[PDB]
């Protein structure tokens, strides 16, 4: 069924070959894991429940030889990452209209996942598909991915380090999906800044570099992180983080810092959820009946709400996102 070659190499368990299935022509990719004897597969399964326009889709799956599962997902030929690599050593900005249409599909792929309960916990450029003929945006990489309600523990040492929400690292053990909501937070402000927003070396580090921007979080604040001191930081507006890039630059700023900081906040329960987000007027250009990508072509899927979603947004947030 399916011609195997070349690994495209994750950094996560698994290993991911391109493929191409014999009875469609079409290119997939295919991850290979080990299948536990006993336990089903936690990432196949929740693959199995999703059904969206910016999520992989599950084409297919089988088992091979323990013994080895492999789950077939459509193929998408580039990252975030690898668009913001291009940017970065052209020394240019990301263009607005790419900003706007990655952070919108990027928080409908989530407000998605967590109506169905599930938290991500891996977000970050690298696993985030992205076709740059269309721009389209898809969310990949299930492994750490689990069936996350409030009240459950989980292990706190768990995102990758640059997107991880600050109660994980201060140890909290029982989280929401808000820590997917902070990940989005981290790849907006990368998207503007073209580098990572909290470059921490270590773990406890990446906290530090948190807390010299945002400061330091009142002890009300650390008790929404974790109910089980910090010493006092003078914070920076993000106007002062992002300066060189608003030089070099609609009130588009205004609207993407807005959006930012209500990503960024250190109360898990005050972030702006995903779905909720996508009404922001960061977005309003999305819904203009004229705007077309930057080469001219139409925008991707954006409005396309299924039913579990709109059931997870606010009325007014519905009839602001459906032009
Ligand atoms: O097409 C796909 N369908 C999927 O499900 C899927 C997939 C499954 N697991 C992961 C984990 C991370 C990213 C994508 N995936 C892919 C998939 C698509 N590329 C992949 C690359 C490596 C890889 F290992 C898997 C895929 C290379 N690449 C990329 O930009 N990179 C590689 C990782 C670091 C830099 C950013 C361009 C396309
Ligand atoms: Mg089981
Ligand atoms: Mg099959
Ligand atoms: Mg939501």
């Amino acid at each position: 069924t399916y011609d195997i070659g070349r690994v495209l190499g994750n950094g996560s368990f698994g290993v991911v070959t391109e493929a191409r299935c014999v009875d469609t022509g079409e290119v997939v990719a295919i991850k290979k894991v080990l299948q536990d004897p006993r336990y089903k597969n936690r990432e196949l399964d929740i693959m199995k429940e999703l059904k969206h326009p910016n999520v992989v889709k599950l084409i297919d799956y089988f088992y091979t030889e323990n013994r080895f599962l492999n789950v077939v997902m459509e193929h998408i030929p580039e990252t975030v990452y690898r668009v913001m690599k291009s940017f970065l050593r052209a020394n240019q900005q990301v263009p607005f209209i790419l900003i706007k249409l990655y952070t919108y599909q990027m928080c409908r792929a989530l407000g998605y996942l967590h109506a169905l309960g599930i938290c991500h916990r891996d977000i970050k450029p690298q696993n985030l598909l992205v076709d740059s003929r269309t721009h389209v945006l898809k969310l990949c990489d299930f492994g750490s991915a689990k069936r996350l309600v409030p009240g459950e523990q989980s292990v706190s040492y768990i995102c990758s380090r640059f997107y991880r929400a600050p109660e994980l690292m201060l140890g909290a053990s029982e989280y929401t999906t808000a820590i997917d909501v902070w990940s989005i937070g981290c790849v907006l402000g990368e998207l503007l800044l073209g580098r990572p927003l909290f470059a921490g070396e270590t773990s406890v580090d990446q906290l530090v570099k948190i807390i010299q921007i945002l400061g330091t979080p009142s002890r009300r604040q650390m008790s929404t992180m974790n109910p089980n001191r910090f010493p006092d930081v003078k914070p920076r507006e993000w106007k002062s983080i992002f300066a060189s890039h608003i030089a070099s630059t609609d009130p588009s700023w205004d609207q993407a810092l807005d959006l930012l900081t209500k990503f960024l906040r250190y109360e898990p329960g005050e972030r702006l959820l995903p779905l909720e987000a996508l009404a922001h007027d960061f977005f309003d250009e999305l819904r203009l009946p004229s705007t077309r990508l930057p080469s001219g072509g139409p925008l991707p899927e954006l409005f396309t709400f299924s039913q579990l979603e709109l059931q997870n947004m606010s009325p007014a947030a519905q009839v602001k996102c459906i032009p």
